[PDB]
């Protein structure tokens, strides 16, 4: 009764979203892929992004760890949960990109370069700013290379400190249940949304991709259906 992905079939999911998904078997070594022409297209990664900045902030000891504090300024912004002291973790959380932005200027250029090199990470172009280039600007990546990026940290099959590593999937977290924990970051901007991150269960553990013509919340909702669908996220 244990998953073959080979399988899988997620048509009604998208039945009214333009949109693509992969899962990755990691135990296994298999892969779905819906939309495989879509899967390589490279898009702006938005907030997907931050999976990269936390990697390479900690490991350039920009920041401590997923505790570190930057004060909020005062300053109202778009959403009130950005409205406030975030950490690392909790700025990842809320996607609180001041905070994020605040951390690649002390990254700076040749530091993002270099690292973003080792990562394979769509065009790694950096050239629409320090603090600007993930969002809708020069960076570009597909859903099918922010798959082997994912695969390679949950694998631990990259140049960065272990601990490190562990930290950022550790961030990521968001739902712990019983029988499973959800992994995941959403984007979103311009009617384009993603959700990337993983799932662990009792039996097995995955990445995936999801990358649609809709918000990030779409994406996320269209995932975590699939998810329901094959018995990955029970209770």
């Amino acid at each position: 009764k244990h998953l073959n992905v080979s399988k899988m079939n997620v048509d009604d999911e998208f039945k009214d979203t333009d949109g693509t998904f992969i899962l990755h078997d990691l135990q296994k070594d298999q892969t779905f892929v819906y939309n495989r022409k879509r899967a390589n297209q490279r898009q702006t990664p938005q907030s997907t992004f931050k999976v990269v900045n936390a990697l390479i902030g900690l490991q350039v000891k920009a920041v401590r760890d997923e505790y570190d504090v930057k004060r909020w300024d005062g300053v109202k912004r778009e959403f009130e949960s950005w409205n406030r002291d975030h950490t690392l973790g909790s700025a990842m959380r809320e996607s609180a990109i001041w905070y994020y932005q605040a951390l690649a200027r002390d990254i700076g250029e040749e530091r993002m370069k270099t690292w973003l090199h080792t990562l394979s990470y769509g065009n790694e172009d950096i050239s629409g700013g320090i603090d600007q280039f993930w969002l809708q600007s020069s960076l570009t990546i597909s859903p099918l290379e922010q798959e082997t990026f994912l695969e390679k940290l949950a694998k631990e099959e990259l140049p960065f400190d272990k601990p490190v590593m562990k930290i950022v999937k550790r961030m990521m977290i968001q739902e712990e249940g019983d029988h499973y924990t959800l992994y995941g970051k959403t984007g979103t901007d311009m009617g384009l949304g993603w959700f990337v991150g993983f799932i662990k269960t009792e039996h097995g553990s995955y990445v995936f991709v999801t990358n649609v013509d809709d918000s990030g919340t779409k994406a996320k909702n269209i995932t975590v259906d699939i998810l329901k669908k094959y018995g990955l996220i029970t209770s």
